[PDB]
């Protein structure tokens, strides 16, 4: 089985796992629109009781399972609880990532669009103070580029540019994917994230510099990170931070586990787990949170900045940042280096959530790894056309996969290998080669306290918030329900014939 | 490997595998639509110079394949042509079939639930002579049975009534297929033809009967055997001829293959494939042929009982011809043996059409026929809700597999046994064991004759019928596209894991 050459090589790939468009992308909208510093608190506990210690029960059922030559859900979910059952829950494990792949690569597949246009020159010209003739501009750019619907029909029409872009897109992903994972995933990752990192240091340099008649940079921060505990009482603001604590951190996509499961057995997996986790954090809050929200604040204040976040999950990102640099000398060159550093945070991050598929391929199915890769490529590349052509598809898949299947399952695999596996027995995997050892009151937290916490946010969720959503839908999101959930049954047969396979070649020896 | 025990439960096989929905509602259609006896002409020739011939090859086709362990296309294709291509192309021979088969059963069910609600009494009461009110209460009927939309949306919502028919209908042809060849659908089909001749001769006996002030029944029979010769100049009545010869027949659908691949090495395959050929012509033009024309036309008269067969492709089967009988004497009976006798039709059709991708899976993927047949039977069940609530969406299905599909795929098949393979390894294949020899003549009408008809028609009909339709239709038609070229995709990617599992198996040999 492949491993991970070094130590260092390890952490980064796991760092560029995680850090991804979630952190520049979605953490200023979910912050922004849960009242700032009002979400921070939530989010900080969620990180402590819930991010944390799964990660750690993630890379160890990753460790454990690739110790068998197994590194993804499906198999290491029975081999923790042989129960034909443990198969089918697993499913969500290849499922997930899947899913999250097919609308994120596309996403990503805009900013190097994006990045390539800014680069060239080829951008809107501003009418040198309206701030609605300036921002209309960029509205146009986008809608133009991603093809919003300009009439009644849910049609979405890609510029030929943008279609172009996916497929050039999809291809870097492949040659990075096709070279395994030492010569591939690590080798690429040592590149990525110190780029990644000098991009985003420059780029908040650069933010902290703005100063108009409507604010500071600094009054975005503040904004950020002054407490309000008068909203620690809303469900909503604990839903919204654990949600983005497990999309941030890639927990619940059977990514982390599968990366993971090229750990040597006795590599340690505690002290790297964290520091992976926490070099994520950091990429978040102290990088992410001080672009977007301070731009947006230092040129339109606070009231309007809020406003603009929860007008849309682009809006910010794709629209307002790139139009509020505009106004500035080499603003254009900056929206490059911005939409450069977003592509490769989220090619660090779909090369990640493309490998549980790839592994199981070759694990599961015995395909070599150049097919596994293609056949994934394949896959993906297709079923992108439904979030290209249907208006909201994107949102729906985000909705079912990235949102409350990684919560569902988080709890699903914390229930697994803690409970039916055993709390101790799972606890000694988890701490064996540990060149630190988890702090002892971790044991009850995620015996007790995750489980419990999770149990709960699920059910508020699903009878004070999904009813609403779950019934005012225009009828083409049954489209998009529809088109996954025939993924899932087509990744169960895949799942049905590589047990076939395994007795046909038992039997045999 | 399974095989008919009977010389004559194979011929009722076959001939349940071709007597189906398309010689009682297809029929008498695209006879009615195309000037009756100006169809007539046309289809004979159809007939002799494709229907006969394609026949033989595809039984031939079919034994020899069944002789090395293969029944399906993209395993025969190989063994004709050494060729990866071979594979590719074969994939129609279960794509094809199948896509037909998520649309078939769901009308085939529609069968078994009036059958039911007319046998019980629990339909429309027409008003004790206006033609509308009498009409009106059958249309409603139907309509509210599948859902057809009332407002501008695009969607279906068939009864709670229809659905759980669905399901039962599925469970029928689990329940036959899930036997085999030999205690299931051969078993089966010496039950259900010598049923369906009866109750269509009586069928047609009571038709004869009908007389009104606007005709008889004679005056049907004469609208459809009276040729028209000015229309022998029209390429859409060859088109036509042609295309309801490929359907009535089951030819290009991989399913004549798959059922003579259980027919043994030495068996004739000459005058037993001939037989089943002129059973279903028999039942198709002389009883099929006889009881909605001349019941029709007896009511309304030739102009306007044209009119109502061009109204649509369900009009005079499911509203027209119970509506007629409600105006005799136990016509609500009538109404149960006609809808009985259409289920039966269909049963033994889409049992056959099912058959390929079950083989499929036994013979490539070594699924244990259980297993097989469940899975086919999910994955049809699934994708059948695409038809059942989108509407349309069976028009499209019909038209890529039901139409073009098996034209294509019959002139594929032809060029790969008589072209690639060989003309005289092909008509040494097919002539061998038979009872009787095929006519020196067929020979050169096999090698030059037949493949230049359909590549004639093939592309008349690209440059002067589809550059219409195949820009006109309204959005939805792509959801449809999208889904069913994945069902390509998916099974290209199951031959794949086919060819994996023979290296590997015989590398370990
Ligand atoms: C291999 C799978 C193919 C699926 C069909 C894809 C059809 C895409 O079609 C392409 O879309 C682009 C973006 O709108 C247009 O700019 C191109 O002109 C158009 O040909
Ligand atoms: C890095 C890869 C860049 C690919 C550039 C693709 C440019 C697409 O090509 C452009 O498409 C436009 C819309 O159809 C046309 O109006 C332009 O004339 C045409 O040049
Ligand atoms: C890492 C990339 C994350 C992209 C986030 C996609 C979120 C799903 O989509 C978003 O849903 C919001 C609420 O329904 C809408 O208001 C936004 O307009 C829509 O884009
Ligand atoms: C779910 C996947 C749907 C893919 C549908 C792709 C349709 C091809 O693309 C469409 O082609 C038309 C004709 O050239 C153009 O008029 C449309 O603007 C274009 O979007
Ligand atoms: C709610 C989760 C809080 C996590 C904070 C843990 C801080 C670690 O706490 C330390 O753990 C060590 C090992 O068990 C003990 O020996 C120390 O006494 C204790 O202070
Ligand atoms: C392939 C497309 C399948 C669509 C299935 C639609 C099932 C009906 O779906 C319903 O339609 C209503 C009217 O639009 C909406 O108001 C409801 O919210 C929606 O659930
Ligand atoms: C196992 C695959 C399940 C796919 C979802 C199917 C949802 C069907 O839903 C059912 O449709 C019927 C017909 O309109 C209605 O009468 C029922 O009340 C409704 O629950
Ligand atoms: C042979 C199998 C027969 C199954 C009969 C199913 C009857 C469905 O049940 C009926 O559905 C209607 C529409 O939702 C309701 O209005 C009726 O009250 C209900 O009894
Ligand atoms: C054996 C069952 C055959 C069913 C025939 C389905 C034909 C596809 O559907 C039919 O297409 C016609 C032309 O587009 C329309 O006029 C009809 O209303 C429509 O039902
Ligand atoms: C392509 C397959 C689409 C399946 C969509 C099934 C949607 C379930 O069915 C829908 O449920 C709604 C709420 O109960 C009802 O209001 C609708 O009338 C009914 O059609
Ligand atoms: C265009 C297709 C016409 C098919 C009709 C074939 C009628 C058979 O024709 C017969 O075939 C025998 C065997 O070759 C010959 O010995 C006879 O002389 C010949 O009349
Ligand atoms: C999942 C749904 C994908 C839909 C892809 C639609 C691609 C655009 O498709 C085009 O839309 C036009 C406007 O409706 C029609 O007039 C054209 O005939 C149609 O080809
Ligand atoms: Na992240
Ligand atoms: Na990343
Ligand atoms: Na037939
Ligand atoms: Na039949």
């Amino acid at each position: 089985r492949e491993h991970w050459a070094t130590r260092l090589g390890l952490i980064l790939a796991m760092a560029g796992n995680a850090v991804g468009l979630g952190n520049f992308l979605r953490f200023p909208v979910q912050a922004a629109e849960n009242g700032g510093g009002a979400f921070m608190i939530p989010y900080i506990i969620a990180f402590l009781l819930v991010g944390i210690p799964l990660m750690w029960i993630e890379w160890a059922m990753g460790r454990y399972g690739g110790a068998q030559g197994h590194g993804t859900t499906p198999a290491i979910f029975y081999l923790l609880w042989r129960n034909r059952f443990a198969k089918i829950l697993g499913v969500f494990g290849l499922w997930i990532p899947l899913v999250v792949a097919i609308y994120y690569v596309y996403i990503e597949s805009w900013t190097l669009g994006f990045a390539i246009k800014f680069l060239v020159g080829l951008v809107p010209e501003p009418p040198p103070t309206d701030p609605d003739s300036i921002l209309r501009p960029f509205k146009e750019f986008l809608y133009s580029y991603i093809g919003v619907p300009k009439g009644d029909e849910p049609i979405l029409k890609p510029s030929l540019f943008a279609y172009i872009v996916f497929l050039i897109t999809m291809f870097i992903n492949v040659s990075i994917l096709i070279r395994g994972i030492s010569k591939g995933i690590e080798r690429f990752a040592k590149i990525a994230m110190p780029t990644l990192f000098i991009l985003a240091v420059f780029l908040v340099i650069r933010v902290f510099l703005l100063e108009t008649p409507n604010g500071t940079a600094a009054d975005g921060l503040n904004f950020l990170w002054t407490p309000d505990f008068e909203k620690l009482k809303d469900p909503g603001v604990w839903i919204a931070a654990v949600g983005q604590i497990f999309f941030t951190l890639s927990l619940g996509f059977g990514a982390i586990i599968t990366y993971a499961s090229y750990v040597r057995k006795d590599q340690d997996i505690v002290l790297s787990g964290l520091t992976a986790a926490t070099l994520n954090e950091k990429a978040e809050v102290i990088l992410g949170g001080s672009i977007s929200i301070p731009a947006a604040v230092a040129f339109f204040g606070v009231a309007n900045a809020v406003a603009i976040a929860k007008a849309g999950a682009f809006n910010l990102g794709f629209i307002t940042l790139p139009a509020i640099f505009s106004q500035t000398a080499g603003g254009t060159f900056l929206g490059f280096l911005w939409f450069f550093l977003l592509f490769f945070a989220g090619l660090t991050s779909s090369i990640a959530i493309m490998q549980p598929m790839i592994a199981f391929l070759e694990d599961e199915l015995k395909l070599s790894r150049k097919h596994a890769v293609l056949w994934t490529a394949a896959i993906v590349f297709f079923s992108a056309h439904l979030v290209m052509f249907l208006n909201k598809s994107l949102d729906e898949m985000d909705f079912w996969a990235g949102t409350i299947g990684v919560v569902f399952f988080g709890l699903t695999e914390l229930i697994i290998f803690f409970w039916i596996f055993g709390a101790d027995k799972a606890w000694e995997e988890i701490n064996r080669g540990g060149i630190i050892k988890v702090p002892r009151i971790y044991y009850y937290v995620m015996r007790y306290i995750t489980p419990a916490f999770l149990a709960v946010l699920l059910v508020v969720w699903a009878r004070e918030y999904i009813p609403k959503i779950m019934e005012e839908t225009h009828w083409t999101v049954w489209i998009t329900r529809f088109y996954i959930i025939g993924l899932f049954l087509f990744l169960t047969f895949l799942v049905f014939l590589a047990e076939r396979r395994r007795n046909h070649e038992s039997a045999g020896t």
